[PDB]
């Protein structure tokens, strides 16, 4: 089973599909896709990243959608049942928005196909097996619209951010440099719009504390992990969003008014633990 | 096990439920909502209509989405299992959309909360299990888009259309008479547009024949109904869409031109066989 992983780096939809690999120390190799001309994944018709195309012996199959790719391989680690016939369990459902626009979306993307057995043998019990899923979606819903409008949030941030996308990601040369100025502003200025199209409010940063807070007081205190003992995809779900701000001032803020750092040093060791 | 269900007569949506109850020869009893006011469906949080809600002795449950209620209320029947811990299985998914509007999607909607016994139960294989659920899809997502441009296609049949709803549905007498013209234009004109942002062709009887043919094709014929013997989730879904229309020119166009008839007539006789 080889795994070749396209991304972008800096992406949380990416890197969420890393700390659930990494955690499973499941062996993958990543290629980088370039944001600006993507030759890099244009060999599939699904036109966006993270896609995961898994090699078995002369069979393979591209698990598209970063929740998708991770409940089928997470079944397939339980079940062992083959992957070709696991990602049929999460279909592409296609549908026209009342703006004309085709959207797809993934069915039963958090709910991994266990049987009776196997659930058991993952999950404390009926009701963690569905308070997992419900934060899987939060992580994805609500917590990532909170990157962009905090790491964009000033024209400093908005450059150190590009800055550390193009150094982090795959750009030529040239359009890494127009892409660090000329991305860093179109995001300053869009990103100003996705906090008002989110409801969040002018101080993006409160919109952060209280995720995070929300987030902990949800993992409780009698448990180091929403998953128990260890982590589940509901906590690396969260760790992969959050983890693509370390190294800016938004994660150091987040660290220093949050009380979230317990926990996730807690996932960030039990990752490196392999 | 009291069932009432909350909703709009001619509406897919209720059709679709009431296809299912039927033949399952569930007992329950429906409040046919007002359409404009809407009073009778004003205890729920959840704003939209069918809803169902059941009521087990002193405990009492909301089944909200039409889809939902249907496989709720059909693993329950198969499993048992109490409704307040299946309805857990297809939790809310809130997200806010890409113009600011907050979507509400439905998790695991088209998937049986069933395990492997129940399952061989009733399903023929695997793979009868995943083509119900993307025919389910199919069913809401491009059928039901069919029915508006077809019944509201000519200024006579929108009229038709609406002395159909305002005669079947519940209406004042006065805001029956109102909506009986003023909406059959609304919706005449309305429904052009529908027409554009649903890519569908100009003579969007085309489109209801290629959907009818490209089911009945579905279906194939060494088998009665898509579920083979007995129909199942998905041949009750595509006929409680088109019964809406039973009645009016589209429904009869349907009928005469599309060999949907034979498979129609069946899933009818199936269910007024209780
Ligand atoms: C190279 O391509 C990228 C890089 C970062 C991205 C995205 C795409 C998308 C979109 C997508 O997946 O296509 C989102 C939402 N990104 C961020 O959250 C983000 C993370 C860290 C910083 Cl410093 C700045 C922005
Ligand atoms: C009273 O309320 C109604 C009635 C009909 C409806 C809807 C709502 C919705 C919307 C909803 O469920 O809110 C759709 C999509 N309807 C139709 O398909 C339709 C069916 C038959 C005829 Cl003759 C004309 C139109
Ligand atoms: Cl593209
Ligand atoms: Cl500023």
């Amino acid at each position: 089973l080889q795994l070749t992983l396209y991304q972008y780096k800096t992406c949380p939809f990416c890197s969420k599909v890393r700390a659930f690999l990494d955690f499973h120390a499941l062996p993958y190799q990543v290629v980088e896709v370039n944001p600006v001309l993507r030759a890099e994944i244009k060999f599939s018709s699904y036109r966006k990243v993270p896609i995961l195309v898994a090699q078995e012996g002369e069979s393979s199959q591209q698990l598209n959608d970063s929740s998708v790719i991770i409940s089928a391989l997470k079944t397939y680690l339980v079940s062992g049942q083959p992957l070709e016939e696991i990602i049929t369990y999460y279909p592409a459902m296609k549908a026209v928005n009342d703006q004309g626009k085709e959207v797809t979306e993934f069915g039963n993307k958090y709910w991994l196909m266990l049987n009776e057995k196997e659930a058991q043998q993952v999950y404390s019990g009926k009701e963690a097996r569905t308070e997992e899923m419900k934060w899987r979606q939060w992580a994805d819903d609500w917590l990532v619209h909170l990157i962009s409008p905090n790491v964009y949030r000033t024209p400093t941030e908005a450059l150190a951010s590009f800055d550390y996308i193009v150094r982090e990601g795959k750009f030529g040369a040239v359009e890494g440099a127009v892409a660090k100025y000329m991305g860093a502003a179109a995001m300053y200025l869009i990103s100003k719009r996705l906090k008002s199209r989110h409801r969040l409010q002018d101080n993006v940063r409160e919109d952060l504390y209280e995720a995070a807070d929300k987030w902990v007081a949800a993992v409780g205190k009698d448990r180091p992990f929403m998953g128990g003992q260890k982590p589940n995809l509901a906590d690396l779900a969260v760790y992969g969003v959050l983890r693509v701000m370390e190294g800016l001032d938004a994660f150091d803020d987040l660290m220093q008014h949050t009380h979230i750092q317990p926990w996730y040093l807690r996932v960030e060791r039990a990752i490196t633990e392999a």
